[PDB]
């Protein structure tokens, strides 16, 4: 393939033109989607792609300045697209995925006919009029632990992360791709996305959304999903899953992957 698309580890499975394109969240990789996939390939072309900075990823490709907003990863979603010839298609973000699928459809909102966003979050700093789940001293404290030790803070991250017991499997990959990440670029990428604030253009959205989280995610307070629901300008639902972990599909799939096929394969 090109080089964007091999840069990114894109995987195109099927023909035709009903097409799903699947973005993951930080810290993991295509791979988050292994429970979904084999239930989308009968019915739609799928289309699963990296972000740079993933373990998965040549670090000499990691542009840090590119990648201090997440337009940057928006702009590698809308190439991918258009170097694929891709006309429309439904886009199922998991976590930053899904604000880099939302800022993708404010720039060619024709590229998407649908989101699906799986534990998403505009932000994840309170004030005195928000909740999103952190103070910013809770932040600065997790800034801190990468720098001194990265398989500790990896090994710490990943429970918390993940839900469920703390060496179910689920907890043991996440701490794998978690730890192959360049700890410098788990720094700037998670400063990125935990310091981002897409509140404010909710608004402008015109792109259906589903929006879908565990009733108990970490990271996102279920408070979040009414606030997207609430804010965004377009066409929306939601559906909390009762489903602990802030990757769901991965750790809890009997339980999630339903309703997210439900959302995929059914319109509002």
């Amino acid at each position: 393939m090109g080089v964007v698309e091999e840069a990114h580890n894109v995987k195109v499975i099927g023909s035709g033109e009903a097409t799903i394109v699947l973005g993951h969240g930080f810290g993991t990789d295509q791979s988050v989607w292994k429970h979904l996939v084999p239930h989308l390939v009968d019915d739609y072309r799928v289309v699963l792609y990296d972000n740079m900075g993933a373990g998965t990823t040549n670090p000499d490709y990691f542009d840090f300045d590119r990648y201090s907003n997440l337009e940057g990863y928006s702009f590698d979603l809308i190439a991918i697209l258009e170097d694929l010839k891709i006309e429309s298609c439904i886009f199922v973000g998991h976590s930053v995925s899904a604000m880099i699928g939302v800022l993708a459809s404010l720039n060619r909102p024709d590229l998407f006919s649908k989101i699906v966003m799986i534990s998403a979050s505009p932000r994840y700093v309170n004030d005195v009029d928000y909740q999103g789940g952190f103070e910013q001293e809770d932040l600065n404290q997790l800034f801190e632990a990468i720098r001194s030790n990265y398989k500790a803070w990896c090994l710490g991250f990943a429970p918390l992360a993940v839900g469920g017991d703390m060496d179910s499997i689920a907890v043991q990959e996440f701490s794998r791709t978690l730890f192959n990440m360049r700890p410098d670029i788990a720094l700037s990428v998670g400063q990125t996305i935990f310091q981002s604030d897409m509140r404010q253009i909710l608004p402008f959205v015109t792109v259906p959304c589903h929006i879908l989280q565990s009733v108990k995610d970490l990271a996102v307070p279920v408070v979040v999903s009414e606030y997207l629901h609430a804010n965004l300008g377009c066409e929306s639902v939601v559906e909390v899953i009762p489903s602990d972990g802030h990757l769901p599909q991965l750790s809890s799939p009997d339980s999630v992957i339903p309703v997210i096929l439900r959302h995929i394969r059914n319109d509002i």
